[PDB]
């Protein structure tokens, strides 16, 4: 059978297949008919159907996994859409994780000779985090930062490190958030977490603009200009609140200028996206700043999918960390995205 | 001259007049035609103009201060609309905070002989509330909790005694949110705050729903179902999330059903404008929780506009410190709502 790992979250499946490369003449018959079709299938299309997608970009070649040779691949589509992953299967070990593999079990166990292996969300995290890590982006860093983020025409990303991780904080952006403290492999707390997350982004972008897919926001945000719709410090205090270190910049109230219809009747839907945006992300940024604080942590990784192509929240993150700590916190963050968990899965097979 | 303490904010100005009733004979003829004509309009009147209001039920009757006996009265009006209020003053010592005292400070010297007298925004805020409390309200106490605050048919406003109070958790939320400690009288820290406070619910629900005032927008929010916007962890798990205790009725991510076009299709305004108030309050008792539990405070004070006659928010602070502590964090309030910033800067007057 083929290696998957998956991770079926509240809005998209991320789906991590091993394809081998080392197969033998003497393994090649004795692979049936149905296998063959599936790594095909798998390995020659990148589009699957109307809405999945294979990230080739992402994909680590060569790699020993198991005692065996292959290139780990990496492919999501919307959770919304996995009856047809289903129906495409009945018409092998499955190591899931995420929500879905509780929701959904029933539904995985219609395919016949299915054997379905669940495993916890934040444990393939934490697991699939550390081991590409550990294998590198082909020859290249997982891991990155911005160099000089608080100065943004000299901003760069850059590589970073993390062979000796211990302590990190882990901040997961999906449709929700959760946020870890790694002691080491074995030892993580979830420290707090936060409903307002990629989907609460989306959400209301849709309803403020009418966008109808995260690409589309994200595109309206680069437009928009947020002190449209933010009421600054400035604002109020016509400069800085200098006694508790405020600057006239700073926000004082999100979306704080829409209490006034001339605003409301001004503001422009990009405005809206870039607020909505710049919201969400402050406010991840302002709770991870806090935890970091708290656990005793200087570095903090974000991953998940609200930073897929999202360079606006990470320069944000990494901005935000970096200016109100005095460079004593560092955002770090992860060349495979999203993905995490899925590889995590991948990883329990064979227990 | 009359005795004014004014906290002008980013939405609202508070004003606290201290009106004397022990006049002599030979005080009341030595008072100028002027300061008899502010005194009978600002006790005469309950409304002033088209926007001000006199909160006749929070007066305090019979007060000493500064060695005279007097009625304290709380007014309030938009920091929009201060323009008029200087208007009626030039056509005294004002000790003015909040961000207006920096902002319009030349404004206020428009009228010819005011002495205005700056004072700090958070200074003001808590000697205001220890004063008030120390004073009692009119015999009643001016801190309440809710008694069994995680059965919903059972709780209920109750007072409680502030009497040696700290360490003190504050949380002041206006149009944004500041999170003090309060270690003694002399002693706190701004320990955080958020920009996502007052003005972002209402910004957002006239944004979502077309409410033109914080009251409709309340009013709304009563008839609504906030989680046919948000997106549970039920959603996600088919259940509970049970390894990190996360019911399947805690919200995942907030707003995240409205994601797909049929839910925001389905969904309707006073869904949305109970979504908003769900989202603002629990991300603030979310971040005061984790400042408790961080500052070793277990009592944790919520103040400011927001709160004013919205019990959904406060009902909800509650139930969710002592739901997701497990009774060791207490949700307190305040019978004098915003006006603390106001009384403090009065108290001022004599320095
Ligand atoms: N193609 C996409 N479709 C939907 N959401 C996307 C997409 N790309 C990025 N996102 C963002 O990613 C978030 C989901 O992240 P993910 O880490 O997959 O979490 P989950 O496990 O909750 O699905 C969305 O809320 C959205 O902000
Ligand atoms: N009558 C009102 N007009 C405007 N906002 C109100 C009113 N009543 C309550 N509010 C709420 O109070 C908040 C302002 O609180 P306040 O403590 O006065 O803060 P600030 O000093 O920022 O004005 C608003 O953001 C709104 O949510
Ligand atoms: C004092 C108020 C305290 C309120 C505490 C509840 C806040 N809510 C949360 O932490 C859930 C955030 N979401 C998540 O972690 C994730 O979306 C998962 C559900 C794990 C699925 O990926
Ligand atoms: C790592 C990200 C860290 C981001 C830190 C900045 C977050 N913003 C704030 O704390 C301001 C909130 N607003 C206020 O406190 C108040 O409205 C006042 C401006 C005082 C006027 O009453």
């Amino acid at each position: 059978f083929p290696w998957f790992g998956m991770d079926i979250g509240g809005t998209l499946v991320k789906l991590s297949y091993f394809e081998p490369i080392d197969i033998t003449a003497e393994e090649e018959q004795e692979e049936v008919e149905s296998l063959k079709s599936i790594r095909k299938y798998l390995t020659s299309n990148v589009a699957y159907g109307s809405t999945g997608i294979r990230d080739v970009h992402l994909e680590l070649k060569d790699l020993t996994l198991f005692g065996r040779r292959g290139n780990l691949h990496f492919i999501r589509f919307p959770t919304q859409d996995l009856p047809t992953f289903i129906q495409m299967g009945r018409d092998t070990v499955l190591c899931a994780t995420g929500g879905g593999a509780y929701k959904f079990e029933k539904d995985f166990r219609t395919i016949g000779n299915l054997h379905l292996h669940k495993l916890d969300e934040l444990d393939c995290l934490v697991k699939g985090l550390l081991y590409i890590d550990s294998v590198s982006f082909n020859g290249q860093a997982e891991c990155y930062y911005f160099a000089n983020a608080s100065e943004p025409e000299r901003c760069q990303k850059m590589p970073f490190n993390l062979d000796d991780p211990y302590p990190l904080l882990v901040v997961n952006i999906g449709s929700g958030v959760s946020i870890l403290a790694v002691h080491s492999k074995d030892n993580y707390k979830r420290v707090t977490g936060t409903s307002l997350g990629g989907g609460t982004f989306l959400g209301l972008c849709s309803l403020l603009t009418g966008c109808e897919s995260f690409e589309e926001a994200l595109e309206m945000a680069s437009k928009g200009d947020s002190t449209q719709a933010d009421k600054l410090v400035r604002d109020i205090y016509g400069g800085d609140y200098e006694r508790f270190g405020l600057p006239g910049w700073a926000v004082a109230s999100s979306f704080g200028n829409m209490i006034y219809k001339e605003k409301r009747e001004s503001v422009s839907k990009e405005d809206l996206a870039r607020a909505t945006l710049v919201t969400i992300t402050n406010n991840i940024g302002s709770v991870a700043r806090m935890c970091a604080v708290n656990e005793k942590i200087n570095r903090v990784v974000f991953v998940g999918n609200f930073l897929r192509v999202n360079t606006l929240s990470m320069k944000l993150l990494a901005y935000a960390l970096d200016y109100w700590s005095k460079g004593q916190l560092k955002a770090l963050f992860l060349e495979h995205e999203g993905y995490f968990g899925a590889v995590g899965a991948l990883l329990g097979l064979p227990n």
